[PDB]
C-alpha cells in the first residue's frame, strides 16, 4: 500500500495536472495559471503565522512573469518556497 | 484527505522526521535523504532502484553522503525522483 509520502507527492502530481491540463502542454502551467493555484489551493497568505511580506513579492513575482511556463519541478521549487514561507516549522525559527 | 496543504504538511513532517535525528534540524544529510527515499517511498524507489536516472540519483546521494540540503532541496529532489518514477510523466 501507499506511505504517507507517496501520497503526498501523487497529490502534488494530481494538483499539478488539475491546473497544467487547461492549455497547452499538459507538463507545463504558466506562471499566471500558478498563481491561480496559489490562490484556490492553499490556505491565506496573510497574517502574523506566515512571511506575509514574502509571499505577497512571490504572488507579484508570478504577475510579472504570467506567461512564463513551468515545468513540474519548478513548480515543486514555488511550493517549497511558499512552504517555507507558511509552515510554524519553519517561522517558528 | 486529498488537500494540497496536507500533501505539503506531509512533506515538511516527514522532512523532519529525519533532520530532527542529528545536528541542524534544518538540516539533514544526503545520505540520511537516501536512508528517507527507501524507508518512506518503498513502493516508487528501492531498496533497489530499475530506471538510469534513478540509479545515478541514488549513487550521487551515496558519493555525497556528508552533504546537507534544507527542505526547499530536499523537496526539489522529491520533484525530480517524481518525474522519473510517475506514470504521469513516464506515460507521455
Ligand atoms: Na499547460
Ligand atoms: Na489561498
Ligand atoms: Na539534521
Amino acid at each position: 500500500m501507499s506511505s504517507s509520502l507517496e501520497q503526498a507527492l501523487a497529490v502534488l502530481v494530481t494538483t499539478f495536472h488539475k491546473y497544467s491540463s487547461q492549455e497547452g502542454d499538459k507538463f507545463k502551467l504558466s506562471k499566471g495559471e500558478m498563481k491561480e493555484l496559489l490562490h484556490k489551493e492553499l490556505p491565506s497568505f496573510v497574517g502574523e503565522k506566515v512571511d506575509e511580506e514574502g509571499l505577497k513579492k512571490l504572488m507579484g513575482s508570478l504577475d510579472e512573469n504570467s506567461d512564463q511556463q513551468v515545468d513540474f519541478q519548478e513548480y515543486a521549487v514555488f511550493l517549497a518556497l511558499i512552504t517555507v514561507m507558511s509552515n510554524d516549522f519553519f517561522q517558528g525559527s
